[PDB]
């Protein structure tokens, strides 16, 4: 008993929300992709299996590598995290 709605490998991973560190400065070129400054950080929201990365800058939102960013992450201060992961 159950619903067969993704018969594939994998998932897709969107609205993540991670902060990352951009470790190299990324030059775009296409609307579509997102311009990195190295020293800053950014927030993943889509994540694509093949590498490529997607997330926001100053208000901004485009595609970049992930091997130029870095996934600092950042805990609440005071109580344990917890609203994110969901499972049971």
């Amino acid at each position: 008993g159950s619903s067969g709605s993704s018969g594939d490998p994998g998932e897709r991973l969107y609205d993540l929300n991670m902060p990352a560190y951009v470790k190299f400065n990324y030059m775009a070129e296409r609307e579509d992709e997102l311009s990195l400054i190295k020293g800053t950080k950014v927030i993943v929201m889509e994540k694509c299996s093949d590498g490529w990365w997607r997330g926001s800058y100053n208000g901004q939102v485009g595609w970049f590598p992930s091997n130029y960013v870095t996934e600092e992450g950042d805990s609440p201060l005071g109580d344990h995290v917890g609203s994110g992961p969901s499972s049971g």
